[PDB]
C-alpha cells in the first residue's frame, strides 16, 4: 500500500555472536569464558542449556555463509571469542583461534560479504574473571592486547569494527541484576565494570589509529526508550533515568567527555561513585567513526520508589508481545534515532533488530508471519529517519540463526533461519525469503 | 501484570444507533430517512445491505435490555429515529414513534440503566432532503421542533442528551466524499450542512435550558488523530488539517465563537466559504455541559498535493489492523484527550470506542480475543488521562450488537454481542464476559 | 462487479408439486395416483423411495408458508393432487381434498403471497389409468370436470393458473422411455397421451373463459435447448428434433393450430400418427394469457442413428455438472427465450429453474454455494432477455423444499430449504438467505 | 463418457518464454531488456517480483527437457532472449547467448522434441527502448538483424518459427493501458509500435525466404472473443471492436493488405492514424505458412461510452473463474477458430492455452483437478473444429512450468509442473500425468 525506497549504498546485514552460535567450546585450545562457567552453574540458564555445541558454527560456517550469499546480504556482523585467541587473556596467543577467524573472514570476502567485527560480545576469559574481571583495571590492558592482535591480524580483511556490544548488559545486567555472566548484584562493581569498559574502548580505538588499521571503528550500545505514563516531573525523570543508563551513560563520556550528572547524583546517593583516574576521560573521548544501536522494544514507565535501583516501573499498556514477552512498538526506534542527534548527526547502524517468534518447521517451512510483521514496522521507522536526513547507514537483523539466547537458552528463537539443535539442520524461515526481497530490491512495500 | 482502578462514579456503557439496530423501517407510520433511500440505491452499500430488519431491536428491545442488565452496565447510549417521531419532519407528530421510545426508556430506568439519548444519528427524513436537507436552513427549524418534542416528552426519564453524532461524517463524509447518505461530493454543500448543523445544535441547547429539561446536554464529534511522517512543516500542517476538520471545525465555534482560520483560508482557496448569517456564532456558542468523543484509530500522514481535498496522505506503517483494515494505536486516544484541553478541562465521555473483529459463533460462543485486546489497550489510555486529572467521565463500547455498519452493511462486526441476521439470535461474545468483569469490578488488569 | 436491476412488478417465487411435498397419501379419502402405484413397484424409484410422507406438507403447510413470508417472495407455485379432489376422477368430489387447498391458499393470501396453481403435476388418479389413462379420451372429460371444480372453488382466491406441467415428461418420458409413471415404452401411446393432453388443456381454458374465472391461465412446458457439435445438416436436424419435441410439439398447436410437420414425418416413418379428430386443433388453439417455461440444462448433440427414437446423441463437453449430473450452461435459457419469440413476444414466466446440490446441514446451516452460483448465472440470463424487450414476467426457484425427485427419490436435493426426512426439520440453506436479498432488493450483484 | 480421437500427426506441446523461466539475467553478457527495467521499477509488478532467477531454466534446461521426454510431448515452444544475442540490439553479437540456445535446441532434437522458436516474446533490449523502442523505425532494422542471425545460426536445427507473440499485448497492453513493459499510455505510440511490429515481421519473413531457412514461419496473436449482452447494434459493434483489435488489426494487413477500416475510423476520431509509408503494406502482406493463436477466455460485452478507448464493457455473467479471475468458457475457442476462417482454412496451432490454478505441493503432489477440468473442455473444442475440417495442427499447454506471470509476478501459477522459487524443485502436477495420457494415447475421454 506504501512503497519505502532505501538509499543506494544502504548496508543490509544479518548479526551473530561467537558464544551463541560457534559451539566447539573445548576445540583447538579454546579456554573457558565467563559464559561457559555461568551456563555450567545450575539455575543460571533456563533448562540448563549452554553454548557447548550451540549451532556448531565453528564447523558449519561454510553452510551459514552460503545461506547469506543466497540472501544477497551486504554485511555480516559476527563476534570473536576472546578465549579462542587468548585462552587465559594472558598474552600467549592461540594460532588455531586466529586460523578459524581467517577461514570465516576469507570466505565472507570471497563471497563479497563485508565482515562487521564485534571484538567483545560478552565472552570474557574465566582466567581474567578469577582476578576480578572487568572490575580489575588489569583486564583493560588484557583487552587492548586482544584488540591489537585482531587489528594487526585482520588489517585489510575487515573494514568495520565494534569494540563492545551492549555495554549496559555487560555492566548493569551482568553485575547489578545478576541475570547475565558473571551474575553479580552490586551497584558499585557494575559502575566499575562500566568505567573500565570505556577505558578499554578508548585505548583500543587509540591503537587502531596508531596502527592505521583499515576501515572504521565504533561501539554498539543497546538503546532503551521509555515514555512517561504521566505528565508528572517524577514520571518524566524515571523515563530519563531508564533511557540514559543504556545510551547516555556510555555515549556522553565518548562524545562530551562527561557522565550524565543526574545519574552520577542518583548513584552517589546509593553510595556509588565512578572510579575515574587521571587521563581516563581523555582516553574515553577518543573520536569514533560510527555507533551501532541495538533496538528491540520501548516501554511506558511511571516513577515507583520500590521499582529497582532506577525507581522506574514499566507499565503493561496491554500491547501485543513477542514470544519472549517484549511489546512491539516500532516508533521507539524512530524516537531514539532523533534523541541520539544530541551527539550530532553521527553515522548510526542498526547492528541488532529482531523479534522472538518460536514458530518451528511444519510441512518443510517456518510460517513466522509475526517476524515479517515485526521487521516491516521497524524498517519503516529506519526509512522514516533516513528521510529526516539522519545518517542511518545500515540494518542488521538479529539473528541469522536461532542461537543460544543467553539465560533463556534455546527456548527463545530470534533467527531468520531455523536451526534444529538435534540435527544442526538449517531451514530458512518465511522471514528469510521476505527479507531476501527487502535487501535485493532495496525497497519495501508495507501491506497485509 | 498492571492494575488500573477507575473513579467511583465512572459511567460504564454500550452504544447503538436507531437505523443500525431498530429495523421495522415501515412499521407504525415510520417515514423514509436519507439512509433508507441510500441503502435502496444499488452500489451505495456493500452487498446491497439495508436497515429494513437490521437487529429487529424495534421488537427485540426487551431481550437487548436484559443482556445489558446482566452486563451490569450503568449507561445505555441509543439514538432516536427522527422519521419515527416526525415522518416528514413537517410538525405532524407520530404517537407510535414516541410510544416505542417510552417502552424502551421505561425498561432501561426500571433496570437501573441511565439512558444516554443521541437526537440525530444520521436518520434525516427524506421529506426534508427533497427540500435540500441540511443545506437548506429550513431543516434547522425542523430539527429544533424534533429536539423540543423529545425534551418535553422524556423530561425526568432521560438525564444525558447529545444533539448530534459525528458532525464530520454528517457534513464532509456524506456531502464531500459521497461515502455516506445522502452521498453528494461538493465542498460547498458539505460546509453549508456543517454550519447549519451547528446552528440547529445551538438552538436545541437553548430550548433545553428554556424548557429546564432534566440532566445535561452536549455534542459527540468523531475525533481523528494524525502524526507527521516527517519533522517537515508541510507534513505537520497536513496532520493539523486532518485533526482540525474532525474536532476543531465544530468545537472551536461552540467553545471560542470562531472557525479555525487556517481551514477557512484552505477552503476559501478552493472557492468555498461558510454561509454565516447575523447572530449565528452567538447561537453556536451556547454553553454545553460536556462532549462525547468517538475514537477508533490514529494515523501517520505525509503532505501530498493529489491526496484529496485536505492534501493529507495516510501512510501504512505496517501496523496490525482490525478486520475493517484500521490500525490499532491506543495512544491516539491519550494524545487527543490532551489536545482537546485547549477548550479547557471539559467533561469528556468516550461515547464510541471499538474494533471490527468478524469472529462468528463456534462451539456456542465467540472467541473475539482481538476485541478484548483492543478494548484493554484503549481503557488503559482512559485511566492514563483520568490520572493526568482530565475529566473523562465515562466509556461506551461501540457496539452492544453487531449492527448495520453503514456503507459496509453487515460485513463488519463491531458488536460485543453476536447477532445472527438469519435468526436474530443474540450470542454474547467473549468480549461481553470480559467487559462485564471490568465494569462490575470497576478496575482493569492487563495481561495476554 | 455488475448490477442487474429487475422491472418494478417482476414476480419472484418458489415452486413445489403436490406428490413431491404433500405426503398424507391415504389421509382424508385421497385415492391412489399413478405415482403411488409406480413408487410402490420395485425397481421404478431409486432406493424404493415414495411420496407416502415426503415433506409432510399436508400437515406442515403453516411452517412452509411462514418461511415463504420471511423470504419476502411474491408468488407461490404449487400443484393440486387430482386424487384428493376426485379420488377416482369419477365425479364424486372429496370435500376434505378442497378444505386442505382452501386452508393453504387462504394462508398464502393472508400473507400477501399470490398463489400460482398448477392443476396437473403428474398426479393422474389410478382409477382413470385402469381405463387406459391419458391414452383414453375418457380422461379428457375427467380432467375438465376437475379443472372446472377448482376454477369455481378458488375463484377470486387464485389469479394465476397452469393447466399442465412439462407435457413432454407426461407423454414421452412417461410412455416412450418408461422412466416416469405409468412407465410405458410405446411411441404411439406417448403421442396419444400428448394429443389428449392438449385437448384437455384447450377445453379447460374454454371453461375458464365461460366461467369468467379470476386471473390468467396458461401451460408450462419443460424446454430443452440443444446446439450442434458440427456445422453438418444432420447434427443441426438432431438438435431441431430434440428442441421441438419439448416445446414446439405442444406450443405450435396452441399458437399456430398445427404440429411441427418435420416431427410428424419423423414419427410417421416409425409407424406413429396423431389421433386427431374433428375440431381438436380448434380446441387446442384456444388463446392463453402466458406460458411457464421450466429450464435446467442445455446440451451439445451429434446425429447418431442408434441414439434413441430422436437419433440425437448428447456429447459430454467436459463441463462441470450438478450432483444429478446435468451440466450448467445458463446461456441456453437466453437462447430458448429468443427461440420462443417465433410465437411472438408472449408473456413468459420461469415456473421452474434450479440445481441439484446435495449439501446437508453442517454446523447449523447448508453451505450450498454451488446453488447460489447456479441461480446467479441464470438470473443474469433473465435480466439479459428482459433488457432485449422480451416479456419475462417472473422467476420461480425449483424448489422451496428438498422433495421427492420422482425416479431419483430423496437422493437429489433441489430445495432452497433443507428438509431432514428423518425429523421433517426445515433448515433454510445459504441459497434461501442469498435469494431473500435478491427478491427483497429486486436487483442482483454478480461476484464469487 | 465421450471419446475424442485426434489426427495421427497432431502436434502435442507445452510452451515457455525466455524472461518468464530463464533467470540468469546478468550471466554470459546478457543486456537488460525492457522487462528487467519494468520489474525493477517499484509498483510495476505485484510484490516487486522480477525475472532475475525465475525458474533458473538457463542452468536447469536439462531437467526441464527430461520432464518433457517423460511427458511424451512432440513440440516445445520456447522464446529467444533478444538481449542474450544482441545485448544492445546494436549488431555486436554475443556468442555465449547463441551457445545456450544451441545447447537447449540440440538436446530437444536428440530427445526427438521439435523446437518451436518464438523470436520476440517481449524482451526488447533497453538500449533500443532508450531510443524510442518499437515507436522508432530503427528497431525494425534491429529486429531483422536479430531474426536473420537466428535463421542463419539454427538453420536445419529448427523447423517451426514465430516472429512475434501476442502483438495486441506488445502494442496496446504495453503502450495504451500501461500494464506491461515499457508501461506507456498513449493511443498513438501503441498504434506506432503495432505498425512497426508488422513491418519488422514482414521483413523477417522476407529474409527467411531469401535465406531459404529450414521449415515454416508465422505470427502468434492472442485472440479475444466477445459476445453481445444485447441484440442491439451498439453492443454488437463493441464486441466487434474488442475482437478485431486482438486478431483482425494484425491479421487483416498480413492476409488482405489492409487495416480494419472501422477501427481506423474509430482511432482517427481519437486523433490517431497509422504511420504507413510506401511499401509498408507490401512488406506486411509477405505470405506466412501458419499462425499461432493464444486462447484463454471469452466474454459478454455491452456498449459503454466510459468503458476505455474501445467503449466495450465486459459483464460479469456470474460464471466460475480461474485463480487469476478469468471465466472459463471453452466454446470461445471453437467460435474464434470458425471466425478466423475469414482468412481461409489456414494452418492454426494453439500456441498457448491454460488456466491459472494456484494449487501447491501437498503430500508430495499437486491436486490441480481444476486445471485438468479446464484443459478437458478446451481440447474438446480443438477436436470439435478439426472435425469441422479446420486445419488445427497442434496444441501447446501454457505452461510447462509455473513461471514469472509478468505484472502478477509468481503469484499466478499456469504451469503443468510445479516450481518452488526457494529451492527450484520441479513437481509434475496431476495435470502433467493427465496430459501425459492425452498426448501418448492421442485420444481424450471426457468424464467426471
Ligand atoms: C527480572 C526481569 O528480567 C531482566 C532481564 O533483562 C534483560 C534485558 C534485555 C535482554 C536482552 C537480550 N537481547 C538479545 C541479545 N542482544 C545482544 C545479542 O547478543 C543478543 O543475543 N537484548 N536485550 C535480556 C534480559
Ligand atoms: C474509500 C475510502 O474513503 C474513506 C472512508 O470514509 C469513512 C470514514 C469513517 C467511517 C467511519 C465509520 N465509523 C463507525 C460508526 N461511527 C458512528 C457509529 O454509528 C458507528 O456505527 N466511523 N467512521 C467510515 C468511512
Ligand atoms: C436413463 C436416462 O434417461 C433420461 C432420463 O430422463 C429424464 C428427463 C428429465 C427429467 C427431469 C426431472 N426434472 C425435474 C422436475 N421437473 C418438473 C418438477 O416437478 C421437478 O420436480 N426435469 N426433467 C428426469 C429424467
Ligand atoms: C485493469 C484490468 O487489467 C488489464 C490487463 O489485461 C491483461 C490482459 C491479458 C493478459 C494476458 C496474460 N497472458 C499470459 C501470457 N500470455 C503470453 C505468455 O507469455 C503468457 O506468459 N495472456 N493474456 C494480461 C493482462
Amino acid at each position: 500500500m506504501t512503497i519505502f525506497q532505501f538509499p543506494q549504498d544502504f548496508m543490509w546485514g544479518t548479526a551473530t555472536a561467537a558464544y551463541q552460535i560457534e559451539g566447539a567450546y573445548q576445540e583447538d585450545g579454546r579456554g573457558l569464558s565467563i559464559w561457559d562457567t555461568f551456563a555450567h552453574t545450575p539455575g543460571k540458564v533456563f533448562n540448563g542449556d549452554n553454548g557447548n555445541v550451540a549451532c556448531d558454527s565453528y564447523h558449519r560456517y561454510e553452510e551459514d555463509i552460503r545461506l547469506m550469499k543466497e540472501l544477497g546480504i551486504r554485511t555480516y556482523r559476527f563476534s570473536v571469542s576472546w578465549p579462542r585467541i587468548f585462552p587465559n587473556g594472558d598474552g600467549e596467543v592461540n594460532q588455531k583461534g586466529l586460523d578459524y577467524y581467517h577461514r570465516v573472514v576469507d570466505l565472507l570476502n570471497d563471497n563479497g560479504i563485508e565482515p562487521f567485527c564485534t571484538l567483545y560480545h560478552w565472552d570474557l576469559p574465566q582466567a581474567l574473571q578469577d582476578a576480578g574481571g572487568w572490575g580489575n583495571r588489569r583486564t583493560i590492558q588484557a583487552f587492548v592486547q586482544f584488540a591489537e592482535t585482531m587489528f594487526r591480524e585482520f588489517h585489510g580483511k575487515i573494514q568495520h569494527w565494534l569494540t563492545f556490544n551492549e555495554p549496559w548488559c555487560i555492566a548493569f545486567l551482568s553485575n547489578m541484576l545478576g541475570v547475565h555472566a558473571p551474575g553479580l548484584t552490586n551497584l558499585q562493581t557494575a559502575i566499575d565494570v562500566g568505567h573500565h569498559l570505556l577505558v578499554a574502548h578508548g585505548l583500543s580505538v587509540r591503537r587502531f589509529r596508531e596502527l592505521g588499521t583499515s576501515g572504521q571503528i565504533g561501539i554498539a550500545p543497546n538503546v532503551s526508550w521509555a515514555v512517561p505514563y504521566s505528565t508528572s516531573e517524577e514520571d518524566k525523570a524515571a523515563c530519563a533515568r531508564t533511557i540514559s543508563l543504556h545510551s547516555d551513560w556510555f555515549l556522553q563520556p565518548i562524545y562530551q567527555g562527561s557522565y550524565p550528572q543526574f545519574l552520577v547524583d542518583w548513584f552517589a546517593e546509593q553510595g556509588a561513585t565512578v572510579p575515574i583516574q587521571d587521563g581516563d576521560m581523555d582516553i574515553i573521548g577518543e573520536p569514533i567513526d560510527m555507533i551501532g544501536i541495538n533496538y528491540y522494544s520501548m516501554s511506558v514507565n511511571r516513577f515507583n520508589p520500590e521499582a529497582g535501583f532506577l525507581q522506574s516501573e514499566e507499565i503493561n499498556m496491554g500491547l501485543p508481545v513477542t514470544d519472549i514477552g517484549w511489546p512491539v512498538e516500532s516508533r521507539g526506534l524512530y524516537e531514539v534515532l532523533h534523541y541520539l542527534q544530541k551527539y550530532g548527526n553521527i553515522d548510526i547502524y542498526i547492528t541488532e533488530n529482531g523479534a522472538c517468534i518460536n514458530d518451528e518447521v511444519v510441512n518443510g517451512k517456518v510460517q513466522d508471519d509475526r517476524r515479517i510483521s515485526y521487521m516491516q514496522q521497524h524498517l519503516v521507522q529506519v526509512h522514516r529517519a533516513i528521510h529526516d536526513g539522519l545518517h542511518v547507514k545500515g540494518y542488521m537483523a538479529w539473528s541469522l540463526l536461532d542461537n543460544f539466547e543467553w539465560a533463556e537458552g534455546y527456548s527463545m528463537r530470534f533467527g531468520i533461519i531455523h536451526v534444529d539443535f538435534r540435527t544442526q539442520v538449517r531451514t530458512p524461515k518465511e522471514s528469510y525469503y521476505w527479507y531476501r526481497k527487502v535487501v535485493g530490491n532495496n525497497w519495501l512495500e508495507t501491506r497485509r
